[PDB]
C-alpha cells in the first residue's frame, strides 16, 4: 500500500512542490521534514518548508526539522508572493511536542536524529529518505548512526552525469555545496538512487501548456491557490531563461518523489560514482564509470510517458490541494 | 578557585594518565569525559576511560559519553595492554551517563550524547567553558556543527600537533592531528580559542625516566604495591617501540601535559600565530603550518589573524613541576586503592 | 594573403586529416610539423606524420620534428596510431627529413625533443605580429617552449582542437582527451600571455559528423583520380567509428582535428566568445575539465571559445575538405 | 683519479663556497656550470657564476650555461644575489664566455635554457658507468633535461643540496627552498630512474655552521696570500648572518651547498640510508616536503610495497666537520695565493 518515508530539503520553490506532491500523495506517508542549509539559510528554510505545510493545511500534523547550517568542512553559499498570512496563523510545531520544547529557538540540527532512528529500527527493510537539497544532515546522522546506513535507501535531487552543471561547470547545486557528505553517504553502504539528475529536471520543464493545466485543475475550486503556485513556478523564470537558456524552467524537486511514488516511469542503470572533492573547480562532480564495485543507481532519463505520468500526478496533487484551500 | 572542565580522549596510556591528573587535581573539577576514535575504537576508549575511573575510585562520580567513532571525511588490543582489568571491569559500577540521559544500558549510548550537558556548562560559563582535548577532535567539530554559536565560549587546551620539531605516525604530522584533520581545521577557523598545549615539541622533553620511576615507587608502593606495579607497567608498555622504532631511551609521556596547562600555565611558554592545517596534502595532511617564521621576517605583511596559542617549551623549572604534580595525583591514588 | 603557420599534433587519423587539409590548402603556410605524445608514443605519431606527407606528396618539402614523449609532470596515458592500413610502400619510399638537413644531423636517431624551438623561435621573431600555432594533441611542446622562450609568448597565437565546455568530456566524464592528457600544459599556456582559441572543442567536432553522404562525397571526388586514395582515407576515416558507435552512442564519427586548421582558414565559419578558462589540475577525477566563466558573465578574459559554427559552417567545412581529398586524389593519380 | 661532474646552481653565497670547492678541488673535473633561476632571477645567477668563477681565475676555462628562468609549473620566488661586495671590477674584466664558443653564438644575448642539454648528453654516452651533477639550487634543469633525454635518466647521478628529513624546514614551516621552490622537477627526477642522493639536507647543514673558530681559520690560510680575498669570502660568508640569527636563531649561519660538493669528493665522512621519497606536490601549506617510509621500515619492513629511490644523508660520521672545513679551508688558501 503506501511507503512511510521523511523529507530533507531546503524550500525553495521546488522543494515546496515536492513537498506537496509527497504529503498529498496517498502513495506516500510522510513521518517528517528536515530541512538543510543550501537556497537559504537553513533557518528561513526550516521556515519554508513550515509556510508549504500551512498553505496546504498539514503544519499542525507534519512535524519540521531545522537542521545543520553548514557543510561538514566548507562555507555555505520562496519569493513571489505574500507569506504574512501563512505565517502569523502558523500553528505549533508538532516537532516541538515530540522533542520537550516550549518554542523553536531550543529546536537542534540533530533533533531529528532519535526520531529517524526510531523509523530505521521500525522498517521491516529499509526506510525511504527524499533528500532535495544538501546531504548534510543524512552525512551527519550516519556519522552519528553508522549501522543504520545498510538500512536507509535514499532518492535524491542531485548531479548532472551526462550533461553538464548548472551553479558550476560541470556540477549541480545540491552536490558542490557538500561534496563530502555525499560522498560519505556513498560509501557508508547506504542505498542511493540519483533519482532527478539535472539529465532528466532539464527535460521537466514548466510550459504555458503545463499552466494551463494548472489553472484547469485548480481555479474552478481556489483562484488564490492558483495565483500562488504559479508565481512561485514562474519566479526564477527570467534567470533560467537569460542566465541559462530555458525558454521554459525546469522543476527539478518533486521528480525525486515522483520516483519513490511511481519508479517504473525511471530508467536506472547501476554504477560506481565518485564525488570530486579534491577539485578546485569541478568539486561536486559525479564522476561515473558508466560510458570497483556499483555504489549508486542513476536514473539517466524518463521511460516515455514518463513525462505526461510526472504532471498528471503533480496536477492531481494541485487540485486536491486547491480542494481543501476552497 | 577551581576550574570546570570536560575531558575528551581516546585511553590510550596517556590519556589514563592525564584523566588521573585532571581528576585527583584539586585544581581541576572534571565535570565529564568524552571519549573518541583513534588509538582504539570509540567502544574501547569508552571502557579504557571507565576503567581509569574504577581503578581511582571515581566510576560511581563523574559520566563517560561514548563519542562519535570516525573521522568527519576520513577512515579510522584492549586500548589499555599492559595490564590485567578482569577485577576492575567485573567490579566497574553504573554509568552516571546513564541517568542524565535517560538510558537504562550502554548499548542506547550515542555520539552526540554529551552535546547537551556540554551546552548547559558552556550557557553556565562565566567566559568560556575549558575543554581538554588529548585525542582526535571530532567529536567537538560535530558539536561545534552543532552548536557553531558556542565556539566562542569555548576554550580548548589539546595535546596535538609538531611544530619546530618532525612528526611522529608520519615523516610531519602527529597522530591526533592526522587521524582527522578536518576536525581541527574546522574548530580552528570556528573562533573557538584554542592552545596548542602539548605537542610533540614538549611532550618529546618530557620522558618517563629510571629516575621518574623511581618516586613513582616512592609514592606508591607505601600505600598501594598492586597500583605501582600497575602504573608502571602501563608507563613502559609501548617503550621498546620509542626505543627502536623512535630512538627514546625513555618513552614520553603526552596527554597529562595538557591538563597540566590548564592546572598551571606559568611552566609553559606561549606565542600566538595562525596556524593552517594541511588537508589536502597527501603525505603531509595534518601538518600543522604557522606563520611564525613569517612573522620575524616581515610581521608587516602578515595577512592573516592569529588563531591559536602554541606551548613550544616549558620554562625552567617547568619538568620538575609536572612531575612533582603528576607524581603527588598518583601518591593520592595509591592512598585511596589501600 | 596566406598565413604562416606551424602544426604541432599526434596524428592519429583526424590529426591525418587536419594536415591534409593545412599543407594542400592554400590559405596556410605550414613551416612545420611538431608532433607529441597522445595516441600513440611520440615516436610513432611522428612517423604518422611523416607518413601523411609522403601520402600526400609532401614529405621531401615540410620538416617534421619529434617532440617531448610525457606530460610535464604526469606519466603518458597512451598500433601504428594510423591503422586500418597498409604503410608498408608509403614507410620504403619514405624520402629524407627535411629537418634532418636543418638541425646537420646525419638520421633520425639524432632527433630530440627540443629541435623545433629554434626554428619556431626564427619564425616568431620574423611574424610582424604574432605567429600562428594549431595544436590537435597535448600541448606539452608548446608548454615547453614557452618554459624556453618565456618574452615569445606574446607573440605566438593558438588555435586548437580541445576541451569541451557546454557538454561533457569523451576519455573521462567531463573533460576531453587533449587537455586531461597534460592539462598543467594547458594551464601554463593559458596564464604564458599566448593568444589562445578553443576552435574545436567537441561542443563542435560532435557535430561534424562522418556520414555516409560524406562518403560518398569523397569518392566522388578521388576514386576518379586516385582509387587507391580512396580506399585509404575511407579505411582511416572509419577506423574507431564501431567504438564512436557503441562506446560512444555515435551512428557516424566526429571528425575533430581538421575543424582547428578550418579555423585558422575561415574563421568567419564560427562563433566566438570570450572568456577566463581555468584548467582544472587538483582534481582527481576532473583533471583537465575546462571550466569558464561564461554563465557568471551578468556583471580578466584569457581565451576565446568557440562554442558552435554559424549555419553553412558545416557544410563550407566539407567543402574545404573535400575539395583538398579532391586534389591529393589527383596529385597522387 | 679524478670524476667528471657538471654543477647547476643558482649563487647564492653557498652556491660560490661550492663552486669554489668542486674547481679547486683536484678530486673533481667540473665540465660545466648551469644556473637555474631560486635565489635570483637565472639571468642574475649565471652572472653570479661567471663572477665566481673570475674571481678565482677560471672565467675563461669553464663554460657557464643560463638555464630555466621558472619552475615546471609553479611561479617563481624570484639584490645582485651574491652581496656584500662589489663586483665591478670582476664585472668589467670577466673574460669570454667559453660556452659561446661551444655554442656558435656571437653574444649572451643568444643563450638559451636548452643549450646545456647537448653537452650533457655528450658527457652521459661518454660516461662509464654514470655521469656525476651536482645540484644545489632550484632542479628545474634537470627535469627539463630528463623530460627530453629520458633514456639518459639510468646514466645520471644526481648529489644534491636539498631537503629536510627529521628536522623541520626553512622557509616554509616543514620544506626547504630548493625543494618547495619546484617540487614537480625533484618529484619527476626522483621517478625518472636517476641515481639520486640527498647529500646535505637541512639535517647535516644546519650543523655546518661559520664561526669566528672558522673565519679565523680562513683568516689564517688567506691573509698571507691575498688580504683583498680575504674581506670578501668573509663579507659573503656573513652577509645572510644577521637573518639567520633573528629570522632563524643562528648565532652562527650554516654553509649549506659546499657539503654537496664535499659528498663527491669524499662520501666517507657521510651516514646513508636507501629509503622511498615522496615529494609533495599537492599540499597546499606542505608541497615540497620529503615524506620518506624510513620510520615503515622500523616499524614494518615487509608491507613496504614501494621500491628505494634515494639514498639519504642524515648526519656525519664522526670527523666529517672537521675534514669539510680542512678541505673548503685548503681550496680558499689555494685561491689566496693564485688570486696574489
Ligand atoms: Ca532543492
Ligand atoms: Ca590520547
Ligand atoms: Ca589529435
Ligand atoms: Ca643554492
Amino acid at each position: 500500500m503506501s511507503i512511510k518515508c521523511a523529507l530533507d530539503c531546503d524550500p525553495g520553490h521546488d522543494d515546496l512542490a515536492m513537498i506537496m506532491l509527497a504529503v498529498y500523495s496517498p502513495k506516500l506517508d510522510v513521518q517528517y521534514i528536515s530541512t538543510t542549509h543550501g537556497n537559504q539559510t537553513v533557518n528561513k528554510t526550516y521556515q519554508n518548508a513550515r509556510r508549504t505545510l500551512n498553505l496546504i493545511k498539514r503544519a499542525d500534523k507534519i512535524p519540521v526539522y531545522r537542521g545543520y547550517s553548514k557543510p561538514l568542512t566548507r562555507e555555505s553559499v520562496l519569493g513571489g508572493v505574500d507569506w504574512s498570512e501563512i505565517d502569523r496563523t502558523m500553528p505549533r510545531n508538532p516537532a516541538l511536542d515530540i522533542l520537550g520544547y516550549k518554542d523553536e529557538s531550543e529546536l537542534r540540527p540533530d533533533d531529528f536524529f532519535k526520531h529517524l532512528h526510531r523509523l530505521v529500527s521500525a522498517a521491516e527493510d529499509k526506510f525511504d529518505i527524499i533528500s532535495t537539497g544538501s546531504e548534510t544532515n543524512i552525512a551527519q546522522y550516519l556519522l552519528a548512526y553508522p549501522e543504520d546506513a545498510k538500512k536507509i535507501r535514499m532518492t535524491t535531487m542531485a548531479g548532472n552525469f551526462m550533461i553538464v552543471g548548472n551553479i558550476m561547470p560541470f556540477a549541480e547545486f545540491n552536490v558542490l555545496i557538500d561534496p563530502e557528505a555525499i560522498s560519505n553517504i556513498l560509501q557508508s553502504g547506504v542505498d542511493y538512487t540519483f533519482a532527478a539528475p539535472l539529465d532528466i529536471t532539464h527535460t521537466v520543464l514548466v510550459t504555458e501548456k503545463v499552466i494551463n493545466d494548472i489553472k484547469a485543475a485548480t481555479e474552478p475550486y481556489s483562484p488564490k491557490f492558483t495565483e500562488m503556485i504559479i508565481k512561485l513556478l514562474f519566479f526564477f523564470k527570467d534567470t533560467y531563461r537569460d542566465v541559462f537558456g530555458f525558454i521554459d524552467p525546469p522543476l527539478h524537486d518533486p521528480v525525486a518523489a515522483f520516483h519513490l511514488i511511481a519508479p517504473e516511469w525511471f530508467e536506472h542503470v547501476r554504477c560506481h560514482v565518485d564525488i570530486e572533492t579534491k577539485g578546485e573547480y569541478t568539486y561536486g562532480c559525479c564522476c561515473t564509470n558508466l560510458i570497483k564495485p556499483d555504489n549508486a543507481t542513476v536514473c539517466l532519463k524518463l521511460k516515455e510517458g514518463g513525462h505526461d505520468a510526472f504532471w498528471n500526478q503533480m496536477i492531481t496533487v494541485w487540485g486536491e490541494i486547491a480542494k481543501e484551500i476552497g
